[PDB]
């Protein structure tokens, strides 16, 4: 009932579950909607792309070829606190799809990226 492995099937289930939580989210939903659209197909094309990102990260295969940091830099600014929401929802989704062992491998990878995005996107300083 829970994946003890990482494959196209498990990642596709992860994308389904996570981006449905994101779409329904009070804080994240508008950001994503303003960026990709509201149609089911636009959301399917986004899940496909992020699915390819994760396959490249986790399986070493797929057609993801974009610049993830640049993309988030180019987004209209949003609060740093949203990274907490994103991670909470992602961990919930992983907990549905994967056993504890696999879940923790992928969460760790997401945490590392989120931490890198945050150090790059917010000074936390002043100027
Ligand atoms: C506050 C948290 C985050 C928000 C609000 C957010 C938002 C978005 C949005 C709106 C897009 C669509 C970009 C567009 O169509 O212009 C996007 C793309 C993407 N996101 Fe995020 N993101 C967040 C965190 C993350 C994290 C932590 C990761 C990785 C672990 C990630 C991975 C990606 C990737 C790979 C893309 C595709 C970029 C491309 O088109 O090449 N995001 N994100
Ligand atoms: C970005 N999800």
């Amino acid at each position: 009932m829970k994946f003890e492995t990482i494959n196209q099937e498990s990642i596709a289930k992860l994308m389904e579950i996570f981006y449905e939580k994101v779409r329904k989210d009070k804080d994240l939903g508008p950001i994503f909607n303003n960026a990709i659209g509201t149609s089911d197909e636009e959301w399917k094309e986004h899940k496909a792309k992020i699915g390819n990102f994760w396959a490249g990260m986790l399986l070493g295969e797929g057609d993801y070829n974009g610049q993830p940091l640049k993309k988030h830099l180019d987004l209209p600014p949003f609060p740093q606190e949203f990274f907490e929401i994103w991670l909470k929802l992602f961990e919930e989704s992983l907990n549905i799809v994967y056993n504890e062992e696999m879940k923790n491998v992928i969460l760790q990878r997401a945490q590392m990226i989120a931490s890198h995005f945050q150090n790059m996107l917010y000074k936390y300083g002043g100027h």
